[PDB]
């Protein structure tokens, strides 16, 4: 009976096997992780039976136990080996068993010991096999284990043959193993010739068939397929004799006519493709499609040849000379691969993109055409879609290979659908496609031509049609040429189907992974198979990313972005977008958030706006509403105008009587109906206007720009706005950069130019050395200043799957490296000059390295080294192979990759990882660096540093952060902490910054300039710096390179001003910046008079980057790396990522800890919450603390609440001498008066006291020096009920008959000499005299309440009021941190003119102690301060920095004080030296630093100073029991931790306020809402919390 070692994949897997091995009484042991061959789970095991182990045992393991070592594996092996054996059973369909053998040197190929068949039924799951083979393996062991351990089996050798898969075999069907048997292989068959010909190919094949045949029919002319065909030869022959080659672009500007079909079919025959331009387009659609479009050749009219603006070599149609003799067809020079046509799809994500369609892409889609829809000659078909659209491509050239003839729409016609069908009618117009908003539209006619009405392109809805017309509805982007899919609208659906794939087409449905989905489950649309475009046109990245080569099954897909699923019957369901965001006039919102605007209507109960795009693909928002009656339309459009962009505003509102609901209880989006440039559109009147009008639609990618369209409400940038310019000045127009927001129409624009009165870069000729920009001499400036740093380099990191080939990547960022300078640019010293080298070949270092998971980011942060600037590239690559990942990573130098040049070489990159080419660059760095150098000589620099010198000369505004320490150097020590808005609010921004004329930009900033304001203490001027592309010429905008350059933006944040008021001011203090932002920033430091110096960065300390959202799907998967650097003290990087904003706030580690970045991000995130749904508020309003800021900041400050008895201190006084009579109370040299002898005393003059008239809050006066008689005095005008207001009797005389006349006092009692001080003394009662002492020595009745003064301390001075309860509060609290027992004593130090003598004078009765009673004499006399607490032993003292120093003086030489507790500093902020200092002159002892204000009753704050802690500020503390504490700012709101502000006390031990004095009082003693309505006593005194939460006092507010 042998031990036997259970390799299992999960620990209760094979129990049965287990469980019955161990009722044999074999001892057996489960284990599921790898095991070694050095591994204890070995030795003294005789037998090894493992079943599915995820991990192959080393070759020593299985030698060693030859013969006793088995595998369950749950196959007919060799069927199967290795990776899920079952599920490839069923797929690959092999035969099904399962087999225990002897596991041999490979992979499930042993000896059988015992095999046994298996069967899976249909109806069973992939899980349910999976199970199924599992069970009869573990029962086949049970049977067979005797035999087996016996040795009575004789092992056979496996048959030959099988199969074997791995781990990732199975990925691309991950999704599939909970499909039935049936329905995984249904999937499987769902999944399972050649195009020779091009299309003049065909169509020269189909004119010989069919020459005299009608082809083209326009009005009252038309052409056969002889005649077509010659006059298009003739064309060709006249356009291929000008150049045209194959893939060549020729443009054509007709009108549908005979003109157009020739003018087409001769572009084809001379070899190109032809570019079509509907001249019914606007000239900015119509010029950027001849500037897109590589198209020299413009075959056009009169009519239309202004319309090109002399842009394209015109070949007039009409010209007689623009058609040659010959009549043949051309010689063949194209291939089926060869363009044909290139369509530029819609203009909703801005401009429109050159389509690039091949010869086989659209033979395949005639070749499947004409059969599928049985297309004859006998048909006539209607070439009624607008030729730029293929749509057009399917009407002409579908039908001209099934030699079908072509009918011109007529214009007139074209929209009259009532001539239409006439016409269609009329002429016998048997097949046609039409959009499906005009399809619908037309099947309401009366028609009966038709035989197929072909639809698309939009989600068709509406079957029934007064036809007998077969409908076809059809599906397929214009990159995969007109239709991929066809279906027969046989019936009515919920959900009109798109059809099944048509000839030499696949199509899946994947999911983000792009693993195929089950039959039946929603997932993006990938098409596959012949009718894939080339791609798009100058879009090479964008064809990478949506022509896709599959990683598993290696074919080329392209991602249509639409949703669809497989239906059982193999028919193929469209469900809209996957995106659940739109892109409106220029901007991607989510519908559903214009809903709650709507609802909010009074009128409006309900409400679905959903996104619906026109024919042409512009998208525009519907408002369905539910309301009693019809809203006004324009009283809705102003409803939402008044919170909502024009963009958010939906072009059209439909009222509806309720929503049609789903089963679920949803509005059924799609059973909503169906339903122009916009009320206040002004189309242009003025020639410029147009013009104007021109430039703007293609800058913002949007078309109809009226001439009130504001530009920022348009979709405009900065960037933008800087086209606009750069194509305005092209136009002949020369506008300024603020003058585009000063008049942000074309209404506005018109007037400014009035004068219309170009300037390329020039590449410059070879040298040997070139000049360097600025920026590029800033950045090897800096890197030649710590050669070491990696600061400046740019990592990124990008996850690629396993099935990546790393050299693939490796190669593509060599070319990379050969194709930019940037990347072959080398930086030199040559004298005081720095200067640039070009290397024409660079060698790229590429690692290649295996870990795991755990350890990328360690690998690679070793990877992350400093750049040598004089050597190529500069930048380094590297794969961390994981068993999960491929991670690239790469590492470039600012110098040369600055956020822009990465999405250039993220968009290059992409291109040629989706092997794309690119075209070469045209233009090189250094050329800008030179022109740029010649501008700075320029008058246009001299105004533009001008406004930089008048700006900057005066003094600046500092912003002061809540950091730590400064490190004496700049440090670059940093880490990221990154907050991310979400998309929902991202949007709410866009919205907010376009309805008041602003970019996303000045939002941010101004939100960042508020959150700088309100953490430097709401300062009106803030200073920042900022980031511009620094990409002047708009020649750049394609160079690898440093362009960006810093500037310092002077922002005044007018906090009485609203929001917005403020956005117009951050705005109006902006855009001079930004005109004037091409001065270098070092230039700008010369201007300003400022130099680099300190550890404080020139103008600003604080750096807000802001950069758009990544232009490349590869972009947004990569993934800055921060290898713990931070440029600035704090830098605000807002990064548009997912939709949303990726605040990633990156910062200096030696000036800020996690925690306080932590909060800080907290901070900026409830004010960026605070400034989107605060428009209209004042920004003295926004709140910078946050909630739970304050939550945790009383729980950690102010959470002090601790219930003191509210008996009396001279009740306190009474029960001592009661209880205790004859104990030491009181001790002044030889005096040592007891408890009862001192509360007689106190009685006596009680009784004198009450006998005159004195009630509660009546103001006795004190002036009596240290002497019993105080005490006497004080204890006793405490029990008569009046309060004591302390005089000192070496003050002056004119303030004497002050403090009493403004007091109002009704009795003084004055030590025996100062009673004549007292002049004129209302009721004088001489202290020390006897008269002054009743002989009633009862302790007299306590009518004082809590509420009443108990004393009146004076600060013109002022007295401050305090009550009863208020001073309990504090000897209470100062009693339990500090007891003062009976063996414990107090002194007598601080004069009783001064809130510090109430604690010593009250602190002693509490625990039946003693008080000292320090002389006079040996008041600021250190030595004799220091032989009280040696005599009398005093345990508790109070001090204050300036007497504390002095005491400290006489140090551990002087010894002899074993009872001191306690020193109590107060009244100054305690130097850093005088605590260390103080312990080494005394341990054993406990010091604590205290605050408090007369106005708080004595004290408010203490702070324990731990022997083995040395603070560098020394705090004041936390506030005391029943203390609460609070710093604000100048508008009266909590500061968070490190901001400074007035420390204001609260809570029960507030002064009542100053005596006769209330202007003063409610000055003061302000109701604040942070106490629940209870006033705060705002002290004057600047202070700031600790991480901790000791408050740290920062002087007076001075
Ligand atoms: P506008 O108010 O929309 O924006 C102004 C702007 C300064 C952000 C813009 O003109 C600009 O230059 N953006 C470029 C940001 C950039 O280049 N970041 C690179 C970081 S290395």
């Amino acid at each position: 009976m042998g031990r036997i070692l259970f390799l299992t994949t999960f620990m209760s897997k094979g129990n049965k096997v287990v469980r019955y091995l161990e009722s044999l009484h074999h001892e057996v042991v489960i284990c599921q992780e790898k095991v070694h061959a050095q591994s204890a789970n070995l030795q003294e095991i005789d037998w090894i039976v493992s079943y599915a182990y995820g991990y192959i045992l080393d070759k020593e393991i299985v030698s060693r136990f030859r013969g006793r070592i088995i595998n369950l594996h749950p196959s007919l092996l060799p069927w199967n080996k290795g990776r899920d054996p079952v599920f490839w059973s069923v797929w690959d369909e092999t035969p099904k068993g399962v087999t225990i053998h002897l596991i041999d040197e490979h992979v499930d190929t042993g000896d059988i010991l015992v095999q046994e068949e298996i069967a899976f039924a249909d109806e069973d799951t992939l899980l349910d096999c999976y199970n199924k083979a599992n069970q009869a393996i573990e029962e086949l062991f049970i049977r067979e284990w005797e035999n087996i351990v016996h040795g009575r089996i004789a092992p056979y050798r496996q048959t030959a043959g099988g199969t074997l898969h791995f781990k990732a075999d199975r990925d691309f069907y991950k999704n599939l193993n909970m499909t039935t048997v049936r329905e995984l292989l249904a999937l499987k068959r769902l999944c399972a010739k050649p195009i020779d010909k091009t299309f003049h190919q065909l169509f020269e094949q189909q004119v010989e068939m069919t020459p005299d045949h009608v082809a083209v029919v326009d009005r009252g002319q038309s052409l056969t397929y002889k005649q077509l065909n010659e006059r298009a030869n003739q064309l060709a022959h006249h356009l291929r004799g000008k150049g045209v080659k194959p893939d060549d672009q020729v443009a054509i500007m007709l009108d549908k006519s005979l003109d157009m079909i020739v003018s087409i079919l001769a572009v084809m025959k001379a070899g190109g493709a032809y570019v079509p331009i509907d001249p019914d387009y606007p000239g900015e659609r119509i010029a950027y499609m001849l500037a897109d479009s590589s198209a020299a050749i413009l075959l056009t009219n009169a009519l239309h040849e202004e319309k090109a603006n002399g842009a394209c070599d015109i070949i007039d149609v009409h010209d007689p000379d623009s058609y040659s003799e010959n009549t043949n067809n051309l010689p063949h020079v194209n291939r089926p691969d060869d363009l044909v046509y290139v369509m530029y799809t819609s203009g909703s994500t801005g401009l429109a993109k050159g389509v690039m369609i091949e010869h086989h892409n659209l033979v395949n889609f005639c070749e499947w055409y004409r059969p599928y829809f049985g297309v004859t000659p006998a048909d006539k078909a209607l070439v009624y879609s607008s030729f730029s659209f293929d749509g057009s491509a399917l009407d002409i050239f579908t039908h001209l290979l099934a030699g079908a003839a072509l009918h011109i729409v007529p214009s007139e016609r074209k929209y009259d659908l009532d001539a239409l069908n006439d016409y269609c009618n009329q002429e016998g117009i048997t097949i046609s496609y039409l959009p499906t908003g005009a399809a619908e539209q037309f099947m309401q006619m009366d028609n009966q031509s038709f035989r197929v009405v072909i639809t698309g392109g939009d989600v068709l809805k509406k079957i029934e049609r007064n036809g007998t017309y077969k409908l076809y509805n059809g599906y397929g982007p214009t990159e995969c040429t007109i239709m991929v899919t066809m279906f027969e609208v046989d019936k009515p659906y919920a959900n009109i189907p798109i059809g099944k794939p048509i000839d030499r087409t696949r199509i899946l449905i994947l999911d983000e992974a792009l693993a195929l989905q089950p039959i039946g489950v929603a997932g993006e649309l990938f098409i596959v198979g012949e009718g894939l475009g080339r791609g798009y046109l100058n879009r090479p990245e964008l064809t990478a990313e949506k022509f896709i080569v599959h990683p598993q099954t290696g074919e080329r897909m392209y991602r249509t972005g639409d949703r669809a699923r497989f239906l059982p019957d193999g028919n193929i369901e469209f469900l809209g977008r996957l995106d659940n965001l739109v892109k409106i006039r220029g901007y991607r919102i989510e519908p559903g958030e214009i809903e709650p605007f709507l609802m909010n209507h009074p009128l409006i109960e309900l409400t679905t706006v959903l996104a619906k795009e026109q024919a042409d693909g512009r998208k525009y928002l519907v408002g369905y509403y539910v309301a009693p009656e019809e809203i006004p339309h324009g009283e809705l459009r102003e409803w939402l105008g008044n919170d909502l962009p024009d963009y958010m505003i939906p072009t059209y509102f439909v009222h509806m009587k309720a929503f049609p609901l789903t089963a679920n209880g949803k509005v059924d989006r799609r059973a909503l109906p169906d339903v122009l440039l916009g009320e206040d559109y002004v189309a242009p009147t003025d020639e410029l206007e147009q013009q104007l009008a021109q430039v703007w639609s293609h800058v913002l990618g949007i078309p109809q720009m009226g001439i009130d369209d504001h530009f920022l409400e348009r979709g405009g940038d900065s960037i933008k706005v800087m086209q606009l310019i750069h194509q305005l000045k092209n136009i002949g127009l020369s506008l300024r950069y603020d003058q585009l927001f000063t008049h942000p129409t074309i209404r506005q624009l018109k007037r400014l130019l009035t004068e219309q009165k170009l300037e390329p870069l020039r590449e410059l000729d070879e040298q040997a050395e070139y000049e360097t920009s600025a920026v590029e001499k800033r950045m090897y400036i800096i890197q030649q200043q710590d050669v070491e740093s990696i600061a400046y380099n740019v990592v990124y990191t990008i996850n690629f799957p396993l099935t990546v080939d790393t050299e693939q990547i490796r190669v593509a960022l060599e070319q990379l490296v050969l194709r930019h300078e940037g990347l072959r640019s080398t930086y030199h010293m040559r004298g005081d000059e720095i200067v640039k080298r070009i290397v024409p070949r660079a060698e790229l270092s590429f690692v290649r390295q295996t870990g795991e998971e755990e350890s990328v980011q360690s690998l690679l942060a070793e990877q992350i080294k400093p750049f040598d600037l004089a050597k190529a590239p500069l930048l380094r690559a590297g794969v961390i192979e994981t068993a999960d990942k491929k991670v690239l990573w790469f590492d470039s130098h600012h110098i040369l990759l600055d956020g822009l040049s990465k999405s250039i070489l993220a968009r290059e990159l992409q291109a040629l990882l989706g092997q794309q080419v690119l075209s070469p660059v045209e233009k090189t760095y250094k050329s800008f660096a030179r022109w740029q150098n010649e501008w700075f000589a320029s008058d246009e620099y001299e105004q533009q540093i001008a406004y930089w010198k008048t700006l900057l000369q005066g003094e600046l505004p500092a912003v002061q952060l809540p950091t730590k320490k400064r490190p004496p150097q700049l440090t670059f020590d940093g880490a990221i902490q990154m907050y991310r808005v979400n998309p929902e609010i991202t949007r709410k921004l866009k919205a907010t910054a376009a309805k008041h004329d602003l970019t996303l930009y000045m939002l941010m900033l101004t939100i960042v300039s508020i959150w700088l304001s309100k953490m430097n203490s709401d300062s009106n001027q803030v200073i920042l710096g900022t980031v511009t592309d620094g990409r002047q010429h708009p020649d750049t905008r394609e160079l690898l390179g440093m362009f960006v350059n810093t500037l310092p933006l002077l922002l005044s944040i007018d906090h009485e001003e609203s929001f917005l008021h403020n956005l117009q001011q951050v705005k109006a203090k902006l855009l001079p910046a930004l005109q004037n932002q091409y001065v270098p920033f070092d230039k700008i430091l010369e201007a300003a008079r400022v130099k680099r110096e300190g550890n404080r960065h020139p103008l600003f300390d604080v750096m807000f980057m802001m950069q758009g959202a990544p232009e490349t799907e590869l972009e947004s998967n990569m993934h800055h790396i921060n290898a713990g650097i931070s440029k600035f003290d704090l830098t605000l990087e807002v990064l548009e990522r997912e939709n949303g904003l990726n605040i990633v706030f990156e910062y200096n580690t030696h000036l800020f800890d996690e925690g306080m970045i932590l909060r800080m991000v907290a901070q900026f995130e409830h004010l960026l919450l605070q400034a989107v749904h605060g428009l209209d508020q004042q920004v003295k309003r926004f709140e910078l603390v946050t909630e739970d800021e304050k939550r945790d900041l009383f729980l950690r400050v102010n959470d002090t609440a601790k219930a003191y008895p509210n008996k009396l201190i001279m009740s306190m006084l009474e029960d001592w001498a009661a209880a205790t009579p004859d104990k030491t109370a009181l001790v002044f040299r030889e005096q040592r008066v007891t408890y009862r002898e001192l509360n007689e005393r106190v009685n006596q003059l009680a009784h004198t006291l009450r006998e005159k008239g004195v009630q509660p809050d009546d103001l006795v006066m004190l002036m009596a020096e240290r002497s019993v008689e105080m005490m006497v005095a004080i204890f006793a005008v405490l029990k008569a009920g009046g309060a004591y207001l302390p005089i000192d009797p070496h003050s002056p005389a004119e303030r004497i008959a002050y403090i009493f006349a403004d007091s109002g006092a009704k009795l003084v009692l004055a030590q025996s000499p100062f009673v004549e001080k007292a002049s004129m003394a209302e009721v004088v009662l001489d202290l020390n005299s006897a008269s002054s002492y009743a002989a009633d020595t009862s302790n007299p009745p306590l009518v004082n309440q809590p509420g009443d003064l108990v004393y009146v301390m004076y600060t013109k001075p002022k007295g401050v009021m305090i009550e009863h309860g208020a001073l309990l509060n504090v000897l209470h609290g100062m009693q339990d941190e500090y007891p003062l027992l009976q063996d414990d004593a107090f002194l007598l130090k601080t004069t009783y003119i001064f809130d510090i003598s109430v604690a010593e004078i009250f602190g002693w009765v509490p625990g039946r102690g003693k008080l000292v009673i320090l002389e006079p004499e040996a008041e600021k006399n250190p030595k004799a301060i220091w032989q009280a607490v040696v005599g009398a032993g005093i345990t508790h003292i109070n001090f204050v920095p300036s007497m504390l120093i002095p005491f400290v003086e006489y140090l551990e030489g002087r010894t002899e004080a074993n009872r001191l507790r306690y020193i109590l500093a107060c009244g100054e902020a305690m130097p850093d030296e005088l605590v260390p200092k103080v312990y080494e002159v005394l341990p054993e002892v406990k010091l604590e630093n205290i605050y408090g204000p007369t106005e708080a009753t004595i004290y408010a704050s203490r702070y324990s100073l731990a022997k083995g802690s040395q603070e560098s500020p020394v705090p004041i503390g936390k506030p005391l029991p029943n203390y609460r504490m609070y710093i604000i700012n100048r508008h009266g709101q909590l500061q968070p931790i490190g901001v400074p502000g007035e420390l204001c006390i609260a809570g029960a031990s507030l002064a009542r306020g100053y005596l006769n004095n209330p202007a003063l009082t409610e000055e003061k003693f302000t109701p604040h809402p942070l106490e629940k309505g209870e006033r705060i006593y705002r002290t004057g005194d600047l202070a700031r919390y600790r991480e901790d939460g000791n408050i740290e006092y920062l002087g007076r507010m001075d």
